[PDB]
């Protein structure tokens, strides 16, 4: 996420966040309900952070820990790691762990945690929904993003071969070649809770929230944040794709949850006002939709032409190819919906027009 970038939340001031501003310290953990407990560790980007859940438990009679997301490999966060399986785990041993979906900051140490960390203190199963593990795999084993960047309105050489000769695997070492899958609907027994599985789509192939519908707390992963946009992006391998009209579709799977659930997001902090925020996204989406209408009202526009409308800020070659990815989920999820023509011209770059 060194190039990543986001849409800050403005409206923060309509949610609540029972904690105030109280984290948990590098190394230690804070409760946020009974028998939830929530780890921050840092990411060395401009989202400087992850947050990491450890839900006390008990699995054929060990008592233990289920740790859902990992952290990205680095030394920093493999420390504090260490720190909390020798001080903040009362002693007892991880059963297993869980993953909401492949990207890095999330799935990176799993393979690591699996196998009982620095000093391979247990040896326990990666819980993961099919179609992360497999996109996990495929990139933790380029020459056609520049093709696709390109086509969108990339054309200043110099910045084509800075893409050509470009991480993934550099963050997630490894990936375990054994899981369990879980699949939307799944009732997990985690401690004292039903967790049910909640899938959603347009950010990663099968995102996992997981929802505690008798005490009213979901851990959103990346589908629900406070503070920052979910990432809805249009990639090389995909290049038909409509994420963010999955996205869209998939906020609903939320806005039936209770209105007081506490929501452990993956960054920011735990709060309440669910469906707020729901709201501030779905407003949010629809005034960036509205900005890629009118500029295709006036010329046919490409995924170049629409990130400098969409993000008012100074970005490099890097971090454009990143918004290029959020422009083009919006001009496609005009096109696919009849509102917008697709034309490649001459030129060899993909357009849209009202
Ligand atoms: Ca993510
Ligand atoms: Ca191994
Ligand atoms: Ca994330």
């Amino acid at each position: 996420a060194h190039h990543h970038h986001h849409h800050m939340n403005a409206l923060e001031h309509q949610l609540d966040y029972p904690f105030a501003d109280g984290m948990p310290a590098a190394g230690t953990t804070q409760e946020v309900a009974p028998g939830v407990y929530w780890l921050r560790m840092p990411l060395p980007f401009a989202l400087d952070h992850i947050n990491l859940w450890l839900l006390r438990d008990e699995i054929d009679g060990q008592k233990g820990w289920t740790i859902v997301d990992c952290g990205i490999a680095s030394g920093e966060i493999k420390a504090n790691w260490e720190t909390v399986f020798d001080t903040a785990l009362e002693g007892l041993p991880v059963l297993r762990v869980i993953v909401t979906h492949c990207h890095p900051d999330h799935l990176g140490l799993a393979n690591w945690l699996c196998e009982g960390g620095d000093k391979k203190r247990w040896n326990v199963r990666l819980w993961i929904t099919l179609g992360e593990y497999m996109l996990g795999r495929v990139m933790a084993a380029g020459e056609g993003a520049a093709r696709h960047f390109a086509r969108h309105g990339l054309r200043d050489e110099a910045s084509l071969d800075k893409l050509r000769n470009r991480y993934y695997a550099d963050l997630v070492p490894a990936v375990p070649g054994q899981y369990r899958r879980l699949r939307d609907g799944d009732a997990l027994s985690i401690g004292a809770r039903t967790w049910r599985v909640v899938t959603g789509f347009g950010h990663s192939p099968e995102h996992c929230a997981l929802h505690a519908e008798a005490d009213g707390v979901l851990i959103s992963g990346d589908m629900v944040l406070p503070r920052i946009s979910t990432n809805v992006s249009v990639f090389d391998i995909e290049p038909e794709g409509n994420p963010l009209a999955l996205y869209l579709e998939s906020l609903g799977r939320y806005e039936t949850m209770a209105a007081d659930t506490l929501v452990l997001p993956s960054h920011g902090k735990p709060f309440r006002g669910l469906h707020t925020r729901i709201g501030q996204l779905r407003d949010h989406h629809a005034a960036r939709l509205a900005e890629v209408r009118a500029a295709c009202a006036d010329k046919p526009c490409s995924a170049a032409d629409i990130v400098p409308i969409m993000f008012r800020r100074a970005l490099d070659i890097h971090q454009m190819t990143f918004a290029m990815g959020e422009a083009l989920a919006h001009l496609h999820l005009l096109w696919l919906q009849g509102e917008l023509t697709r034309v490649q011209g001459e030129d060899g770059v993909i357009r849209f027009r009202a």
